[PDB]
């Protein structure tokens, strides 16, 4: 039931130059894609651009992050209403960078969540624990916390449209590999732990895998039935590879 | 023998619609501007269209804020490579408001006073005392710390070309104001300070006061012999009091 979702998190990376041929270069190579929505989130100074060159694709765009106002005197801050006028649809909040390098709290990402879902736009809230919490074994622990601060102070309808993306940070270039099985395991209880206040909200909720993903990895990961896609680090600056993952995608939901 | 700068802090305020009419109104309040430097500051997302709207003007672009690193794998942060990219040229940091709301420290924002000279962009040094220390007569003892975090780290040599921006905290909220007396004073302060280690370099240092200023108190702001321009807030929002301030610095140091 669940059409899949593919999006590409450029991360700190980007130029006018870079813009223009990796847009190009992604409508080339998802010609013919329709079984798979595809959105990306390039440096903010760029979603403008960006937007510009996808007219005559079906890529969609979006955001790494968002601040809690939507004007006012906060210098520097980016404001929801300013995404969504130039654009941006889905909006990474609580990357695992940001929860890291920024101290970005549970509940701070839950106010950001909130200020998205006011604004209409879509949340791609990120969760995921860490090497010593998946050696704790508290992997749903951490997941339902992190989740927890969404739903327990704004109910199951935030979650109505909304997008999930699962960071195995334990796993993500550390020498440790997380196979299809054990992300599958991950998704299954984040959707039945929301499926616990709403089991409607739960069903259409997308819950996009955040690990490492390549050729070798997409088509087992995306045949596990509560996998809808990939937030993709790396390989989404380049054409070739991200549509890989893309195609991979639209295959194994057929 | 300075050069007046004036420069928009439009800090959390705008849409495409606001810009398009914001930038053509000041193109043309500004047109006839000989004598007074010009730069803007928008949301990040909005500097690229602003850019484009000031193609055949005077009026420069900047930014509000930057981050520390270049490229890489940083979700939701700011590079200086890519403000030059997309044509900034006057960047913001340590605006009171990212001191307070986001806890820069003296220490990152000289930093970043680092990587903006490293890119050949100019950074607008925003430095200025609480109401706590204002009221325990630390003035100069704090404008002299923040200041020296870039002096001792990077030497005097770092402010050719550079902009400094003293802004009264002690006067946002708490229905007090700086006089033109007052302001003078600081800034005097200021350049003294800077001259202690190079006195050619305080003589070329832009100091722009960075208090309330508007339509009305900009040409006794202007009369004060070491205030070079202003950081202009909510003014900057309406074309036409904007270009009052503008032409006050002109007529002033002409």
């Amino acid at each position: 039931m669940r059409h899949p979702l593919v999006m590409g998190n450029w991360k700190l990376n980007g130029s006018r130059h870079m813009v223009h041929e990796l847009v190009s270069n992604l409508r080339k190579e998802l010609a013919g894609v329709a079984g798979c929505a595809v959105a990306i989130a390039p440096p903010e100074m760029y979603i403008d651009m960006a937007k510009r060159e996808a007219e005559g694709s079906h890529i969609m765009l979006g955001a790494q992050n968002v601040d809690l106002n939507l004007s006012g005197a906060f210098t520097g801050e980016t404001s929801a209403a300013m995404l969504k006028d130039i654009g941006a649809q889905y909006i990474i909040i609580g990357h695992s960078e940001r929860r890291t390098y920024h101290k970005e709290s549970d509940e701070l990402i839950a106010k950001k969540f909130a200020v998205l879902k006011e604004q209409g736009l879509t949340p791609v809230l990120c969760i995921g624990e860490t090497e010593a919490e998946n050696e704790a074994g508290k992997t749903e622990e951490v997941c339902a916390r992190q989740i927890d601060a969404v739903l327990k102070t704004q109910g199951a309808a935030a979650f109505e449209g909304a997008v999930i993306a699962y960071e195995p940070v334990w796993a993500i270039g550390t020498g440790k590999s997380a196979t299809p099985a054990q992300a599958q395991a991950v998704h299954k209880f984040i959707r039945d732990h929301i499926a616990k206040v709403d089991a409607n909200i739960a069903e259409q909720v997308i819950i996009q895998y955040g690990g490492s993903v390549n050729a070798s990895n997409a088509a087992e990961l995306f045949a596990q039935p509560d996998i809808d896609g990939a937030l993709v680090g790396g390989a989404s600056l380049k054409a070739d590879a991200f549509a890989v993952i893309v195609k991979a995608a639209e295959a194994a939901k057929q």
